[PDB]
Formats: C-alpha cells, structure tokens, sequence
C-alpha cells in the first residue's frame, strides 16, 4: 500500500539517515523509513498498526534528528522521514492567517521557515528557540526555549490548535476548547501520543530591527539578579529577550571570541578586566530591544542594572538576522569539521533558590580548568507562562533557570563523565532540577523526572492514544 508507492524504504541508506542523530553519540538501525507524500500516507501507516495484531513495529517521527540521544530513533522499526510532507510545491505548507493573527504550519515544517513566510506578511511567532532549523512538531514535543519565554512562554505556550494523528490512527484536531487532553498531552508529550501534522502558531506585528547588548559581569550574584530584575512581572520589562553565558577562566578567550558578538579588541577589555579581578568566572548578559527613541529606552533600562561600566557592548541588526544567528555558526564551524562533531549536552531547569549553589558548584567548581567549547548558557524562565497542566515538566518555583552547557566534544569520555558529575553534584546538593532534552533509561527516573501526578496523567494519555506502546520509542519511556 505504501512500500509499492515507493514511500516505505528498506534499502541500507534510507535506514542508515535515520539511524543518527545531531548527539552523534548513539545509534540505532530501523527496520524501514517512511517518506511520507501526503498526511494520508501517516494515517495509513499509523492505522495500519493500530488494527494489526501483531504489529511488529515501533514508529518514531524524524523532524531533523536534532534530539542528542536517540530520542528520533525507532530501533527496529520504523522512522518517518517527516520532511517528506513538506516536498511538493502545492499545496503550502505554511498558511499565514488571513487576518495575520496566526500562521499554520506543518510538523514537519523547520521554524527558518515559518518566519520566513511570516514576514512576508509583516508578521512572526513571539516565541523561539535559539536555533532556527528545527521543526514545529519536535520543538512543541519538548517544550521550545529561548530568550522570548520568560515574557511569552515557551513555544508550547504559544500554539492555539494542532492537528494530531494518534497511534490509534485517529487524525483529531485538538486545543483547549476540543480534546484538549489530546492538546495537553502532546505539548512537551516527547512523541509519544501521536504525529502533529499541523500546529496554529501565535504570531505578533513583526519587529524591523534589534537592538542587541551584551553585559559584563564577574559577579554571580549581581549578573543573576539582573537577569531576574530584566525578566520580571510589571506585564513585563522593555527587553524582548534576556539570556546569559558563562566563561571560564581557562578558555575565557576563545569562548568570548566564539560567541560571535566580540571583536578580538572587546575580547581583550574582557580579558583584561578578569585579570585585574583574579576572576575564575566571567558572566554576560545577552538582551535585546526590538523596535534616538531607542537610544533613551536602552539607557533607562541599563541604569536599573549593576554591570561593570565599560562594559555594555552594542549591536543593531535586522530582526531576521538576530534570531537566525547561529545558522552561520552553523555555516563557519561546519567549514572547520566542527559541527558534525559529538554533543555531550547537559540541558536543564534549575530553581531560582539553588542557582547561587550550581554557580558555586558547576561554573566555580567542576569546570574550572577545562578546555569549554560551546556555549553555557543560563537565563530565568517565568512558571507563570508556562501550562502545568501539559506534559512538559518544570521545576515547582515562580522562577527557574534555563542552564544549558553545549559541549562539543578522548574528549568524548571525559565530557560524558563530566555531566554524570555535574548531576552526582546536584542530586547531593537536593537541587530540584528538571533535565530538558534528556532521555532517562529506567521507569523510577522517568516518574521523578513528571513527579507523581503528571506521571499518572501521561500514563493515562498513553494508554488513551498509544496502548500498544509504538510512538517515539527513543524516549524510552514506554520503551
Ligand atoms: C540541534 C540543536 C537543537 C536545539 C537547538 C540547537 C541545536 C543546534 N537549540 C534549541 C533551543 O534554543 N531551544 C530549544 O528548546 N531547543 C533547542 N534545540 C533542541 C530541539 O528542540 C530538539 O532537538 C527537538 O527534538 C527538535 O528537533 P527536531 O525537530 O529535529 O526533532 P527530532 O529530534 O527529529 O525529534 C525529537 C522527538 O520529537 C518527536 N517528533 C518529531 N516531530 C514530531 C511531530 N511532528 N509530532 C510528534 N512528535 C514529533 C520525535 O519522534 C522525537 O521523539
Ligand atoms: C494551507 O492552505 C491550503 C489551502 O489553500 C491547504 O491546502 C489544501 O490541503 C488539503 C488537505 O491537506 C487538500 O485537500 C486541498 O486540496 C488543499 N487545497 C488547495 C487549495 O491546494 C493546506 O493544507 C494548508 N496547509 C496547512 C499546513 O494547513
Ligand atoms: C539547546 C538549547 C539552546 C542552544 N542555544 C544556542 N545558542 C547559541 N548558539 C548555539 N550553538 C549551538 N546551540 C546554541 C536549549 O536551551
Ligand atoms: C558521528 O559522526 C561521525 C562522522 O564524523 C560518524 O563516523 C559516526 O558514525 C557518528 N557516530 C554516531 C553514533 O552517530
Ligand atoms: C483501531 O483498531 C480497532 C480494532 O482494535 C478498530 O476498531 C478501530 O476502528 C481502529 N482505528 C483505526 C482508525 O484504524
Ligand atoms: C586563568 O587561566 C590562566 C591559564 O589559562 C592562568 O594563567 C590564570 O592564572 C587563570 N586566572 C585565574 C585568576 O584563575
């Protein structure tokens, strides 16, 4: 029905793609790949399974295999190439609102995209993630972070409606007003209730341009409470996004200069001023204004902050080209061979109350005297703009911290023991973290990770939509 159409593919390098992923840490070989023409191949496909006794296949849905862990792998079984669906011309893939409140966009549809056709008409998503080239479905699957989420929510804060096909091969449109358990489930539900083949994305009058900062700091304590003073509830600030990053002292240089946003001369003051410090740990706040007028607002806002003066460093750029940023990262480390290299990221929430002993214990401690290459990132996160009651889960305090430490990898073993230490720290320590992006491999580790309740729900959502236990068995949940 599928395989004769060409749409189910066995040979060795169709399994072989879908068999790695942007971790380039595991591997797992599926027994088949779907590319898929239409959501009627997927509905076929999940059907199939559902009437089937003896259905001998798990399915995962590939958005772009950007998971770290194996999380888009279905060993054995079969991957949807997802991007399949968005290959004919006709019909669009991506429908901006015929009022410009929304844009609907397939799950398989990257987010460079959904901008891109946004804008053409002078709209955009309020919500992002740092790095454009991931889909709707697999961001919504986790949660979609970046430096919009404290004011706006993350991006499953921000989807009006989806269309879902279950594994019992039901295609349901779902939000809060219908089958919202459906709605509730999937968002941040790690694939593991059904397919979004199309989310309804919230959108605002798109921004021209941004005024982008950079604030220096040495202190944790007056870098972390600037970043809560910036992103605290009125409503909200002026800024339209507030990160951080952290530096350590060995490859405080280079890790200034990789960020893209310092001259070799900016690098040098920073440099410079740890040194006359003795500092081990240089922090920076990244913010930005989207829009003379400018010039008042940015100065009232930096006068309620405690940087070290000199050290505000400007930038002012199209809104497109702040939020595709990283792409040309993307582009300059993949020229060097340094893309495509091992990720032993540590991605987690962490609550406001034990951020000051993290700092002290991971930036202070346990990655003092290392060679860091990639980001460490750390930024507040509101509770209050975000949903409970969906799948996603986030540590219990008003505020949490996004800590996100992206390592690219000999190297491989020691980052990998690395991270164990750094979560051994934290578990000692009775830090109520919540890890994001992360698989846990036994069931105790998955009930705390949702803490007794909201396991229960998934449960019950899982034995509603996925009984037979197929969907996203990278996850391993379930599997
Ligand atoms: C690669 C990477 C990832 C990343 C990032 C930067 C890079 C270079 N920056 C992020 C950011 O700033 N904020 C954030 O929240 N996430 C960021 N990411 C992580 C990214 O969100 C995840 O990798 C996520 O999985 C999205 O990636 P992708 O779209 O490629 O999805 P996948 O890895 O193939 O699949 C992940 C899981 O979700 C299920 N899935 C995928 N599509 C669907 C649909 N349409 N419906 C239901 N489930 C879906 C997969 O089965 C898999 O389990
Ligand atoms: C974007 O809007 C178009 C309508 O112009 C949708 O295209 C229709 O899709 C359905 C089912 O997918 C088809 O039966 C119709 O033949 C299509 N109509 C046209 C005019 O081509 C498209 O599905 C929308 N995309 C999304 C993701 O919502
Ligand atoms: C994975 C996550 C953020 C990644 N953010 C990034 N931000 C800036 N540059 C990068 N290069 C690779 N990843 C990044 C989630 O917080
Ligand atoms: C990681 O990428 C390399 C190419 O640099 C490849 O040879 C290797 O098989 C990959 N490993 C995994 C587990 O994805
Ligand atoms: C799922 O399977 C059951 C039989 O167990 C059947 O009654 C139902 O119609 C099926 N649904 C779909 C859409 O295949
Ligand atoms: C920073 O690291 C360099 C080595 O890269 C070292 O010479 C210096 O003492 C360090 N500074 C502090 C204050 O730890």
């Amino acid at each position: 029905a599928l395989a004769l159409d060409g749409k189910l593919r066995t040979d060795s390098n169709a399994t072989a793609a879908a068999s790695t992923d942007f971790g380039n840490i595991t591997s797992a070989l599926p027994a088949a790949v779907l590319y898929p023409s239409s959501t009627g191949d997927l509905v076929a496909l999940l059907s199939a399974a559902n009437s089937t006794p003896g259905w001998p296949y798990t399915i995962a849905f590939r958005g772009r295999g950007h998971s770290l862990m194996g999380q888009a792998f279905a060993p054995g079984g079969v991957v949807v190439n997802m991007a399949s669906l968005g290959d004919a011309a006709a019909p669009p893939r991506i429908n901006v609102s015929a009022d410009g409140r929304y844009v609907d966009a397939g799950g398989e549809q990257v987010w460079i995209d959904v901008l891109r056709a946004s804008l053409a008409r002078g709209v955009a998503p309020r919500s992002w993630t740092d790095y454009l080239y991931l889909t709707v479905g697999g961001t919504l699957s986790n949660a979609g972070i970046s430096g919009q989420a404290f004011r706006h929510g993350p991006q499953i804060s921000n989807v009006l409606e989806m269309d879902v096909i279950t594994g019992h091969g039901e295609m349901v449109t779902c939000s809060k007003q219908l089958n919202a358990d459906l709605f509730d489930a999937v968002l941040g539900g790690l694939g593991q209730f059904g397919v979004i083949t199309r989310a309804r994305i919230a959108v605002e009058p798109a921004p021209a341009r941004a005024r982008w900062v950079r604030f220096v700091y040495t202190d944790f304590a007056a870098f972390s409470a600037d970043q809560e003073r910036l992103t605290a509830p009125r409503s909200f600030g002026p800024m339209s996004y507030v990160e951080g990053s952290v530096f350590v002292n060995q490859s405080l240089a280079t890790d200034l200069a990789n960020t893209g946003f310092f001259t070799d001369a900016d690098v040098a003051r920073i440099v410079a001023l740890a040194g006359e410090r003795n500092a081990t740990t240089v922090y920076s706040i990244e913010a930005t204004l989207n829009y003379a007028a400018v010039d008042q607002e940015l100065a009232s806002v930096l006068g309620t902050l405690s940087y070290v003066e000199g050290f505000a460093f400007q930038r002012d750029v199209a809104y497109a080209a702040f939020l595709d940023r990283v792409h040309g990262e993307e582009v300059a480390l993949n020229k060097l061979g340094l893309w495509r290299v091992p990720h032993p990221w540590l991605n987690m929430f962490v609550p406001r109350s034990r951020i000051a002993d993290f700092d002290r214990g991971v930036f202070k401690g346990i990655l003092q005297g290392t060679d860091i290459v990639g980001p460490l990132i750390v930024y507040p996160l509101n509770k209050s703009m975000w949903d409970d009651g969906m799948s996603a889960a986030t540590p219990s305090e008003d505020v949490f911290y996004a800590v996100s430490l992206l390592f690219s990898s000999n190297d491989l073993a020691r980052l990998q023991e690395q991270n164990r230490r750094i979560l051994r720290f934290c578990d000692l320590a009775g830090i109520q973290y919540k890890t994001y992006l992360a698989r846990h491999t036994d069931r105790s580790d998955w009930v705390r990770h949702f803490g007794a309740a909201k396991w229960n729900r998934f449960v019950e959502m899982k034995n509603k939509y996925d009984p037979k236990r197929l969907l996203s068995p990278g996850q391993d949940i379930f599997n």
